[PDB]
């Protein structure tokens, strides 16, 4: 990924990396290679209530696939989380376009992370 994103991944503390790593494992749940691909990508999207097609799944991976690997590995999935975090920027001018569907990284992470304790009423989630 980008040098900046790469640094961001390394910057994350043990807890931060562990927190993100949880999504990676869940994302590649059953993944033979262990990386997140379109098949795995769609699985996570389904959990979030999204059902993107294979074409969309590959495109989504490309977003975090600077190397054009086509898949989101441990370092790649971390970049996605970092990308959304950016310099504390969210954006609201994007509006529904060239997609019509917007999924927040934080919301997605909670969907994947929220599979153990709590999750019934968030509360400090
Ligand atoms: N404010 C949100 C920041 C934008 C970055 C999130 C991307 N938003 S996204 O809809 O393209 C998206 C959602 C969930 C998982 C994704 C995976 Cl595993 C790969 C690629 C895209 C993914
Ligand atoms: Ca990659």
């Amino acid at each position: 990924m980008d040098d900046i994103y790469k640094a961001a991944v390394e910057q994350l503390t043990e807890e931060q990396k562990n927190e993100f790593k949880a999504a990676f494992d869940i994302f590649v749940l059953g993944a033979e290679d262990g990386s997140i691909s379109t098949k795995e990508l769609g699985k996570v999207m389904r959990m979030l209530g999204q059902n993107p097609t294979p074409e969309e799944l590959q495109e989504m991976i490309d977003e975090v696939d600077e190397d054009g690997s086509g898949t989101v590995d441990f370092d790649e999935f971390l970049v996605m989380m970092v990308r959304s975090m950016k310099d504390d920027s969210k954006g609201k001018f994007k509006r529904p376009t060239l997609r019509r569907v917007r999924i927040s990284a934080d919301a997605m992470m909670q969907a994947l992370l929220g599979a153990r304790a709590k999750g019934h009423h968030h509360h400090h989630h």
